[PDB]
């Protein structure tokens, strides 16, 4: 339940926190499978609606 939304390369953890409007937080801890340290481009993952 809620949105979806689409890791693209360059697109960055805070930058979509503040645009979207959630925290990074939320957008990773909806996504722990992810991490910064092998962050991967075009990859399609959940987010606050």
């Amino acid at each position: 339940m809620g949105c979806t939304y689409t890791i693209q390369p360059g697109d960055t953890f805070w930058a979509i926190a503040q645009r979207r409007g959630t925290t990074v937080d939320v957008i990773q801890s909806l996504n722990p499978g992810v991490v910064p340290t092998r962050l991967q481009v075009g990859q399609v993952i959940n987010v606050p609606c």
